[PDB]
């Protein structure tokens, strides 16, 4: 696996440290306001990079990421690997885990078919160290009334804090209890690829938003980022779809 992380012994510096590696194991040929711009494309096995995770047992899975938006497409355990039910799923199963019996889950990777198949909304699954090692449990033994939360979990606590420091942040408060995450957590997850989109736009138009983005804060309180000096650009931000592969 090019990054890997096991729950046993971890702390706080040793998640962070598995984060920061996480984020330089993405490809990117530059950085636009001082963050890493994602590849607009990659082709073959190249476009994909391993994540190995072992929770509190020892037990571990390995998952496939997409390098050009961070989308977890799959994993592997034993000898069998699951893929969501996209295109882009589809298309990396043609080059990852070659050898294993490939099996297609019943639903795509996206929040929404998430949420429906696990019968629960962001705001209400808890997020931490025990939830996390309780999501590896349930994909390693694939126990398909669990998965799509396991999923939830996993997306959040890996792909969702290595593009926001803020969310990294989220998953250390909650090492010692779980908790759901912020409403200003799940603001940012849902803004990722309108952020990236107009940082990059900022940069013929003097720093200044074409398109303001609103997100909600800490206190609950509606607020609007539109320009690259804000603090949601300068210290929180951490990777940036390519505009490519935005609109
Ligand atoms: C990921 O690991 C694979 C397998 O060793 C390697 O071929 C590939 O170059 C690595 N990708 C990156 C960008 O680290
Ligand atoms: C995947 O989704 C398609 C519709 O987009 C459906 O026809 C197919 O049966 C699904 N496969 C699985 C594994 O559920
Ligand atoms: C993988 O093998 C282990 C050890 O036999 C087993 O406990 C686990 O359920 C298997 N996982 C799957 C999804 O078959």
């Amino acid at each position: 696996a090019n990054v890997s992380f096991s729950l046993s012994g971890a702390d706080s510096k040793s998640y962070s440290k598995f984060i920061t590696a996480l984020r330089k194991a993405l490809p990117s040929k530059e950085k636009v306001s001082n963050i890493p711009l994602l590849l607009p494309s990659a082709s073959g096995a190249s476009r994909y990079i391993l994540m190995q995770l072992s929770n509190y047992d020892a037990k571990a899975i390995t998952m496939a990421i997409d390098v050009t938006n961070v989308y977890i497409m799959g994993y592997l355990v034993n000898s069998t690997s699951y893929f969501f039910n996209e295109s882009d799923a589809k298309l990396a199963s043609q080059y990852v885990f070659k050898g294993s019996t490939i099996v297609t889950l019943p639903y795509s990777g996206n929040y929404e078919r998430l949420q429906n198949a696990a019968g629960k909304v962001r705001e209400k699954i808890p997020l931490g160290f025990r939830a996390f090692d309780s999501a590896i449990t349930s994909l390693f033994h694939y126990d398909s009334t669990a998965a799509a939360g396991a999923f939830l979990v996993i997306i959040q606590t890996t792909a969702e804090a290595s593009r926001f420091k803020y969310i990294e942040g989220q998953i250390i408060k909650r090492i010692p209890k779980n908790e759901v995450p912020s409403p200003a957590a799940l603001s940012l997850e849902n803004e990722w690829s309108a952020l990236s989109k107009q940082i990059q736009l900022a940069q013929t138009n003097n720093g200044a938003f074409r398109t303001p983005v609103v997100i909600i804060d800490n206190k609950g309180q509606r607020v609007e980022i539109k320009d690259v000096n804000s603090k949601v650009v300068t210290n929180n931000i951490k990777l940036l779809l390519n505009k490519q592969n935005i609109a």
